[PDB]
């Protein structure tokens, strides 16, 4: 409950370094699937 938590929430990145799945997983998930696929694809 806020109030009192004054600056320990971060409005977009709560914490953040827990988001550190995310962090990690969107970057490394995503660059697999442009290497792949725009290795065969002509770019698009």
């Amino acid at each position: 409950g806020p109030g009192s938590e004054d600056d320990d929430i971060d409005l977009f990145g709560s914490d953040n370094e827990e988001e550190d799945k995310e962090a990690a997983q969107l970057r490394e998930e995503r660059l697999r699937q442009y290497a792949e696929k725009k290795a065969k694809k002509p770019a698009l």
